[PDB]
């Protein structure tokens, strides 16, 4: 009989592709030594042969996809004015107001990319030809209850197109090409809203404008856009049972435990 | 006579390669219209032809340099335990303690990469062959007085090697190959410390261990490493007069004003 604590320890060391039954007769000590050897070899193979981090590599692959498709790569501030949250319509009744990491008196860690993308669309509308296509990838922050699908520090991809061609059909085509390119199974389920699901897991929320909120941001053109969590994409792709395996972490490297 | 406010406005629109004398007889209104046209064309050319952000592209170029050189790419948390700052020896007498962005009661936005790199070196020492070579690129945060060389939100490259080959000569060779690869002029000036200078601007501080601090982090092997600011590298490379031109920003895109 393995104790529940010895099983938690072995499950840290287990990778989805492992073919080992934790319930078989071998003693903890031996099963731990086997898995430690495997995970050490896994890290050695990464270090010898490719050396790229899953989250960095995914960001670079997504970047090439969107640049190639005519979207401008944005890198905007992560620490943003608290006033942006209110101007997004996030009042006390909405659940997100309680999820904000505040910094100082007038700043917060951004929980979303939409504010900065709105500001860029408005400013670039002055210099760039129709349609304006932009995207950003980077850290976002939300206070969350413990969950196998939520991190407090995560990474989001946001893209938005404004002007002509901003139809639901074009939006679904971008999403569909994107996820088939990455090899991620999905279903699209549906101010017009749209969620991109993998089973019960939300990969993305997507939107079609105009919506009344646009006016506060100086936007008055149709638009389409979506936001995706990179760690959720990694979790699906690598079949991780807990999203912590995909996070920025000192505890996991490319889903391999670092506590060996 | 241009007013000092009209000159500030024109200097936002001026790019280093511009050949225009702000002091010549043409009226503000005309000089503004010329520069607006130029900056709009500049943005249009980026959008038509490459579409990559300076900071993202630099991060990807640095990543390839270090991966190719045998360094493992790390992506570790940006929001870190406040206890890491104290354990770095950052007490009240040191100036950095006053520079920390605190979050909640027990967390902060990291002002440096050294804590997470120490933790990774210690853990990986258990699985990887000697020498252990790692690097990370990502956001760091410090409270700063207004300066043409300091941002409160910046991006740092940190690399560290532990075990054999950890000589000052090897460290200077990495730095030298790196900056000659990027095309950035520098001088190295020098527990052994080393600063990499561009004129009066510090591009990097570098170090050779062991040092007594290592013991608190579970490290007991020689090491070499360095930290570089990406926005400072961009500032030098593109001859920006103020580092805000290179930052994560809503006010500049690849050093071009977005307020057109
Ligand atoms: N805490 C989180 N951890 C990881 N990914 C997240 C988190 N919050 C949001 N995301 C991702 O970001 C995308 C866009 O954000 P958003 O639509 O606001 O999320 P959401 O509606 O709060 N999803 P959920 O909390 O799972 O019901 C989501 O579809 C996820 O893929
Ligand atoms: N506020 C900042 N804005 C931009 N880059 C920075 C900032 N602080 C540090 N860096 C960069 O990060 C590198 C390593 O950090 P560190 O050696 O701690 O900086 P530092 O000693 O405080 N430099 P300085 O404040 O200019 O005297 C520096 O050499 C810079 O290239
Ligand atoms: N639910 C949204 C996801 C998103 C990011 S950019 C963007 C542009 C259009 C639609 C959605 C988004 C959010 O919370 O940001
Ligand atoms: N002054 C240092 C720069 C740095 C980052 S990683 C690293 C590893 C070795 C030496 C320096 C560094 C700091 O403040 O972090
Ligand atoms: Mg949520
Ligand atoms: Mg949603
Ligand atoms: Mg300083
Ligand atoms: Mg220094």
């Amino acid at each position: 009989a393995l104790t529940k604590s010895q099983t938690d320890r072995l499950e840290v060391l287990l990778n989805p592709k492992d073919e080992i039954s934790l319930n078989s007769g071998k003693p903890f000590r031996e099963l731990e030594s086997e898995l430690l050897s495997r995970r050490k070899k896994d890290l050695q193979q990464i270090y010898a042969e490719e050396r790229e981090n899953y989250l960095g590599k995914l960001e670079r692959e997504i970047t090439r996809f969107f640049v190639d498709r005519g979207f401008l790569e944005i890198k905007s501030p992560i620490l943003i004015p608290l006033e942006y949250i209110e101007r997004m319509g996030i009042d006390n009744d909405t659940e997100l107001s309680k999820q904000i990491f505040r910094v100082d008196k007038n700043f917060c860690l951004r929980p979303m990319l939409a504010p900065n993308l709105y500001n860029y669309l408005r400013k670039l509308d002055r210099a760039l030809p129709d349609p304006i296509k932009i995207f950003e990838i980077g850290p976002c922050y939300r206070k969350e209850s413990d969950g196998k699908e939520h991190l407090e520090e995560f990474t989001m991809l946001g893209f938005q197109q404004m002007g002509s061609g901003c139809t639901r059909e074009n939006l679904e085509s971008i999403i569909t090409d994107f996820l088939n390119h990455l090899g991620i199974d999905f279903k699209i389920v549906g101010g017009d809203t749209l969620d991109v699901m993998h089973g019960d897991l939300e990969l993305s929320s997507a939107g079609v404008g105009p919506i009344p909120l646009d006016r506060e941001w100086g936007i008055d053109k149709p638009w389409i856009g979506a936001g995706f969590g990179l760690e959720r994409l990694l979790k699906v792709k690598h079949d991780f049972k807990n999203i912590k395996r995909a996070a920025r972490s000192e505890s996991y490297y490319n889903g391999i435990s670092t506590n060996l």
